[PDB]
């Protein structure tokens, strides 16, 4: 029993230093983990902290692994830190709110996670952008709703559309003005491939979540109401600042929409005030504690609800011994959710527990079995039971107010609509008739098919979908242009602007960016292979959108989620475990 071992440095502490452990090169990862816990003795919560390990650029997600297989000695530094750091996260509204993000995931997975908090549908067309109101809470799970289950007092604009600006400032901002000044913004994009660590980015930095393919799945105006107005919101500002040009009259119809949207964001009523229940109810959890647990999707469930008290089984025969839970329903907070003509009954309890509130959202079928499991939990938080007059005095009322169901239910604003060389040739006056004319047509839309039309109008322009990748090419001086554009890629003679090169991506065989030489080649069926080397905008992003959009437009044929992240880590070159 003899060990002769090393000595170890772990930081800890918002700063960057802590303390010194012992362990050998024999030692499990895991176990320096709880040998690092005990040399401090704080009272926190690690269950997200993990180490940093930055001599050699990575951490170790093997919790078990020898400290001598990572080749850790005592030599180089380490540091004990929480995996999850808040950032500020600018929208592509304009707008920003701070959140944690991962900075162990690999990028891709980060943004993932991101536009999972923020109720973005289909994560593999936005990314994360260098640097040039509300916190953060914890979900983890497939996906769940009540209108985005955000339950708290902050619940900020970004599915709603933003006011459109003063015309004053919408001159003063930056505007495009040539190429080589719009392939800046391409210039900031993350390697959406290595972790936030491995790009520089500290603890309260700030990032830019864009739109970054422009080949956008299942825009669905029911499905993705985030999504669909952080997209429009971004299509926009890149038509009032000149980063896509459009004509004098869909300028008209740009701006006519942007009223129509703008005109509708500005506008039941539950208006109320105050023996066994067995049914087959669909029932939702929520974990206290879900740092370590996932939730299944609405589960049906046997719910038993007697004389105060609620279980729920999964079959009557394994009742009434052996509940999923039990709880004090003496507590309080129970607020529905109706909605007759999408028959969602859906009722929220926050059930005060020592360990913390378990929330529960259960949902019935028809408006009496709704009828009769709010009446009865709705009393049962006011400590009497079903067995009172007024919960046949309360059912009475809920299936009276439920009785209706589905058969009937200007200002003259500025010319700031417009981009700012159509306010500069225009006087605000004669181009308001216009947009107010070719608002008529879109007067019958809602704000989501309106909001869908103004990113159709969009994907019609001649030049949408290009990103403007300024780089030098294969036997040619003066550095022409690149430019990605999802189903091809051209080259444009930067000074006289015309399309030299148009090859299409379904032509290009398999050939990816590498060397020392710092160049890109592509193969291009019929042995016509093009090469081209980064001029000072970079290399990788180069090639993670042409990876990146090969694979968008190949995926899943109605329903395209669950891709394959091997895949895109593969379509960005390189394999990890």
């Amino acid at each position: 029993s003899s060990w002769e071992l090393r000595v170890f440095v772990g930081e800890e502490d918002p700063e960057a230093e802590s303390v010194t452990l012992r362990v050998t090169g024999e030692s499990h990862i895991g176990g320096v983990l709880l040998k690092i816990v005990e040399q401090i003795n704080r009272k926190q919560d690690w269950s997200d902290h993990a180490i940093w390990w930055e001599q050699k650029r990575q951490w170790l997600l093997q919790t078990h692994w020898t400290l001598d297989k990572y080749g850790i000695l005592a030599d180089a530094r380490l540091f004990f830190g929480p995996q999850h750091r808040p950032v500020i996260l600018r929208l592509p509204n304009r707008r920003a709110l701070r959140l944690r993000a991962s900075f162990s995931q690999p990028l891709f997975q980060a943004v993932a996670a991101i536009c999972r908090l923020l109720s973005i549908r289909h994560p593999e067309e936005l990314s994360l952008l260098r640097a040039p109101v509300a916190p953060a809470l914890f979900r983890g799970m497939p996906a769940h709703f009540s209108d985005s289950a955000q339950t708290e007092a902050c619940y900020h604009m970004l599915s709603r559309p933003q006011p459109p600006p003063d015309p004053l400032l919408l001159q003063r901002l930056p505007r495009p003005s040539s190429l080589s000044d719009k392939t800046q913004l391409h210039s900031r994009w993350l390697d959406s491939s290595r972790c936030l660590m491995q790009q520089g980015i500290k603890a309260g930095d700030a990032l830019w979540l864009r739109f970054k393919y422009y080949s956008f799945f299942d825009l669905d105006p029911k499905t993705d109401p985030v999504r669909l107005t952080q997209l429009y919101e971004q299509a926009r500002w890149d038509l009032l600042l000149e980063e896509i040009d459009c004509t004098e009259e869909e300028m008209m119809v740009f701006a006519a929409l942007q009223y129509h949207i703008n005109k509708l964001s500005q506008s039941x009523x539950x208006x109320x005030x105050x023996p066994e229940l067995k049914d087959h109810l669909r029932i939702f959890r929520i974990p206290r504690r879900p740092r370590k647990l996932t939730l299944k999707g609405y589960r049906q469930h046997w719910v038993v609800f007697k004389e105060t008290t609620l279980s729920y089984y999964k079959s009557q025969d394994e009742a009434p011994g052996d509940p999923i839970q039990q709880l004090n329903l003496k507590g309080c907070e129970v607020v529905p959710d109706v909605n007759v003509s999408g028959q969602k009954f859906c009722i929220k309890l926050l059930v005060p527990s020592p360990e913390g509130m378990s929330e529960i959202y259960l949902r019935c079928q028809d408006e009496q079995q709704y009828a009769r499991w709010m009446a009865g939990c709705r009393l049962a938080s006011k400590g009497r039971t079903m067995a009172d007059s007024s919960y046949t005095s309360e059912v009475q009322a809920i299936l009276a107010f439920l009785s209706l169901q589905r058969t009937g239910s200007e200002g003259l604003n500025p010319y700031g609509l417009v981009a700012p060389r159509f306010q500069r040739k225009f006087k605000a006056k004669q181009l308001t008739p216009r947009i107010l004319e070719a608002h008529q047509n879109v007067a019958q839309l809602s704000l989501a098919e309106a909001q869908l039309r103004f990113i159709q109008a969009w994907q019609s322009l001649p030049d949408f979908g290009i990103s403007y990748v300024m780089v030098r090419f294969k036997g040619s001086r003066k550095d022409e242009i690149l430019g990605i554009a999802n189903n091809r890629l051209i080259r444009i003679d930067l000074a006289v602007g015309d399309v030299v090169k148009t090859w299409r991506f379904s032509n290009m065989r398999q050939w990816n960016v590498n060397w020392d030489i710092r160049q890109v080649a592509i193969e291009f069926d019929e042995h016509i292979n093009v090469a081209f080397s980064c001029v000072s905008a970079s290399c990788r992003i180069v090639h993670e959108y042409i990876g990146g959009y090969i694979f968008l437009s190949t995926r899943e044929r109605a329903r395209g989620e669950e891709l394959d992240e091997d895949l895109f880590l593969q379509l960005t070159g390189g394999h990890e475990a």
